């Protein structure tokens, strides 16, 4: 689990969105596993606007942060789950690192701010849903 709080928005994995998230829906994209809902309190997370390929992510299944190198956002094949059939997920970045399904939502950050959240994994790889292109999260 985990979310990004920026301005009047909450960014979560679309497959983990709650009833309140869907009743205050701003935008969702199944192909990216993202959902954004509106909040009443103001968030102070900063979103990165960069092309970094190094950062640190939080891994709840180890209660630890790990530094990683990660690929550029792209269309990558993701195996089936209870939430989606097997498909291409877009705007996804892979890194070599530990992750389990419950790790979804852990933040990946670089020196510029929040880059994305854990969304996929398996085989010693961890995949992050990018949020750096969502310029409207700031405006
Ligand atoms: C973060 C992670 N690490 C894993 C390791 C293993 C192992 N072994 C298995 C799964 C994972 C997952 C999450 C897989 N997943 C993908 C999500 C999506 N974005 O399509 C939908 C829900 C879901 O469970
Ligand atoms: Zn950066």
């Amino acid at each position: 689990s985990g979310a990004i709080y920026v301005g009047n928005y909450r960014v979560v994995n679309r497959h983990l969105a709650t009833h309140n998230d869907w009743a205050n829906l701003v935008w969702e994209d199944s192909s990216r596993d993202l959902l954004v809902s509106s909040t009443t309190a103001q968030g102070c997370d900063t979103i990165a606007r960069c092309d970094c390929q190094t950062g640190v992510y939080y891994c709840s299944s180890r209660r630890k942060h790990y530094p990683v190198s990660f690929s550029k956002p792209s269309l990558i094949f993701v195996e089936a789950s209870e939430y989606y059939p097997a498909r291409y997920q877009s705007h996804l970045m892979l890194a070599v690192g530990h992750s389990e399904p419950g790790d979804c939502g852990g933040i990946l950050r670089c020196q510029h701010g929040v880059v994305g959240i854990v969304s996929t994994g398996g085989n010693g790889l961890v995949g992050f849903a990018d949020v750096r292109d969502l310029l409207w999260l700031d405006e």
